[PDB]
């Protein structure tokens, strides 16, 4: 609302207006609901069929307040377009209005876009004038109620945009910590396990001090061990990159010796390897109360 309309863009979207009432008529005039001056639209009498302009805002006004806002809206979503142009087939009951075309020229995918929008708006409007009345079965959000019947207000809309682009105006735009327990602590031997990581995002996964936290979070410290399946880095007091990313399906697993001073995590029988040309994953830690398996 509080965006304000230019004179030079108002003569424009008073003229594409008009233009946009003519398919406002003529989407009327196909289905044989006719001119007259009683309103009933259900026995086919219908005074806005006369244009845009020259119809007041006491018969149009739901087709001309519409228009100012959907305009308002035309160059408000980053969409812009300002003043680079000039603004200016069935069987009818002998008005067949033709100001300009359609067919030259088709839009790009922001205007398709941003009359979701311009359902959006009309619907919760009109949800709003739908707030009170009682037995009213439209009480969901636009999110969540039947999206085919406003489809024709998306057609309307982007057919408003194909008149748009006739006169010349394109658009165009926490985490929580998981082990074993600490009784298991393994110091001596040969020792591996696995992991199935699935859905996305963060998966770290490692082997740990018993005195690990997780009142914090994990890698940022001595006590953890870890590597990431996601971004394919290793954590112990920092980061390097290691290896690659996970897959929705993988079988990473991890394997300790302790005798040994080293640690080498897996992927799927695949190795997995340091940009210095080694898999082994963390060596020479200090072998002291024992490593129990953690998962972030």
């Amino acid at each position: 609302s509080q965006i304000v309309l230019p004179p030079h863009l108002e003569r424009i979207r008073e003229k594409l207006a008009e233009n946009i009432h003519e398919l406002w008529v003529m989407n009327k005039i196909e289905l044989g609901w006719q001119y007259g001056p009683v309103r009933d639209d259900n026995k086919r009498q219908h005074p806005c069929l006369v244009e845009f302009s020259k119809l007041p805002e006491q018969e149009r006004n739901y087709n001309l307040q519409m228009s100012l806002e959907t305009l308002k809206t035309l160059l408000a979503l980053g969409c812009h377009v300002g003043i680079s142009d000039e603004h200016a087939y069935q069987l009818t009951s002998g008005y067949k209005p033709a100001p300009m075309d359609l067919s030259f020229i088709k839009l790009t995918p922001s205007q398709e876009a941003m009359v979701d929008k311009l359902a959006e708006n009309a619907h919760n409007v009109w949800a709003r004038d739908r707030i009170r009345q009682r037995r009213n079965p439209r009480l969901v959000p636009y999110a969540l109620l039947d999206d085919r019947t406003k489809k024709s207000n998306k057609d309307s809309l982007r057919e408003a945009v194909r008149t748009l682009l006739g006169y010349g105006y394109n658009l165009e735009a926490r985490f929580r910590i998981f082990r074993a327990e600490k009784t298991y602590a393994v110091k001596a031997g040969r020792w591996y396990f696995e992991f199935e990581a699935v859905t996305a995002g963060d998966m770290r996964v490692g082997w740990s001090r018993p005195g690990c936290q997780p009142d914090q979070e994990l890698g940022s410290d001595e006590r953890a061990f870890a590597f990431d399946g996601f971004k394919a880095q290793r954590w112990h007091q920092g980061n390097e990159h290691y290896g690659r990313s996970w897959q929705a399906g993988d079988v990473v697993g991890c394997m300790v010796d302790m005798t040994e001073h080293t640690m080498m995590f897996t992927l799927n029988g695949e190795i997995l390897l340091d940009d210095s040309g080694s898999e082994l994953a963390f060596k020479d830690f200090d072998v002291g109360d024992g490593f129990i398996p953690v998962c972030s």
